[PDB]
C-alpha cells in the first residue's frame, strides 16, 4: 500500500485469518504490525511467531506484496495485512 498517515483519528489495522474470520488489532504509540498480534493469538490461539503475511487489496495488482515487520504500525495506520501460516 502507500504507508502513510491515512484518515483523521484511527489507531488500529486490519487483519484477515486463514479461517474465514477477520479481526483488528489496537495501537499503541509505537506498536508494530506483529507485535500488535499477540494480544490476537492468545485470545484464538495463534502463534504470529510461525506466521507471515502479504498485503492484499480491493484494487488489485496481479503480484503478492510482504510486509515488514520491523516497521511502526502506528506510523501506517490504515493498512491492510492477510496472515498466512509457514
Amino acid at each position: 500500500g502507500p504507508l502513510g498517515s491515512p484518515s483523521k483519528t484511527s489507531n488500529t489495522i486490519r487483519v484477515f485469518l486463514p479461517n474465514k474470520q477477520r479481526t483488528v488489532v489496537n495501537v499503541r504509540n509505537g506498536m508494530s504490525l506483529h507485535d500488535c498480534l499477540m494480544k490476537a493469538l492468545k485470545v484464538r490461539g495463534l502463534q504470529p511467531e510461525c506466521c507471515a503475511v502479504f498485503r492484499l487489496l480491493h484494487e488489485h495488482k496481479g503480484k503478492k506484496a510482504r510486509l515488514d515487520w520491523n516497521t511502526d504500525a502506528a506510523s501506517l495506520i490504515g493498512e491492510e495485512l492477510q496472515v498466512d501460516f509457514l
